[PDB]
């Protein structure tokens, strides 16, 4: 389903960095967070939720999406809330481990931020625009909005 | 025009929001920062450049919007600073928004979001229009076609 997305919570450098997955593109969103909290959470998701038709998630289960506040903004947005449906994506090409991905990436990058928050984001920016399948193929920024597009 | 985009910075309730707006689409996206920083522009900014195709930045050249953390964002992401009535318009719509919506969030951090949703995904028109969100993904995935 274009709808479905996968958030959970990874640590890197004793930072929070909450992640979302795109199960069908392989595109991602990720930032870090100052402390693992449902309010957080909730918001993180509600940023995510008016930028892309969000129908459903599949988290981890952390606790942190064990939050009543993070219930709260799933029923007001309109998202099915689904604890512990694992991630396997069944697209080819999509990564299957996306927190080491994209530590690794971060890596990459990190000599160039002064601060772990941006490192995040140029780590996000390098993996959505990565081309997949050779130089014919297309990246997972390129194939969200192929198949998010109705018309 | 795909690839354009208008930023600025609007005040509510003693807080500053940071508002992009997709020209071609009307979409946004807006957040309360804590402070109207060079920082968190760079920062917006980067967010920003990884999710949708980022050529052109339209701003009114304050300081936040120029500082040299700024320009090394921009230069990093490949967006071509300008000294871009689109966001004004929507500084205003979106003010508006948050009101409607106020009441169901405590915090303005939460009604901005919620405002931001209601915008992007309330279709125009009648049967046969789109939301924004629609269209702005409609005109990235014709362009890359």
């Amino acid at each position: 389903s274009p709808g479905i997305w996968q958030l959970d919570c990874t640590h890197l450098e004793g930072k929070v960095i909450l992640v979302a997955v795109h199960v069908a593109s392989g595109y991602i969103e990720a930032e870090v967070i100052p402390a693992e909290t449902g309010q957080e959470t909730a918001y993180f998701l509600l940023k995510l939720a008016g930028r892309w038709p969000v129908k459903t998630v599949h988290t981890d289960n952390g606790s942190n999406f064990t939050s009543t506040t993070v219930k709260a903004a799933c029923d007001w947005a309109g998202i099915k809330q689904e604890d512990g449906i694992p991630y396997n994506p069944q697209s080819q090409g999509v990564i299957e481990s996306m927190n080491k991905e994209l530590k690794k990436i971060i890596g990459q990058v990190r000599d160039q931020a002064e601060h772990l928050k941006t490192a995040v984001q140029m780590a996000v920016f390098i993996h959505n625009h990565k081309r997949k399948g050779g130089i014919g193929g297309y990246s997972a920024g390129e194939r969200i909005v192929d198949i998010i597009a109705t018309d």
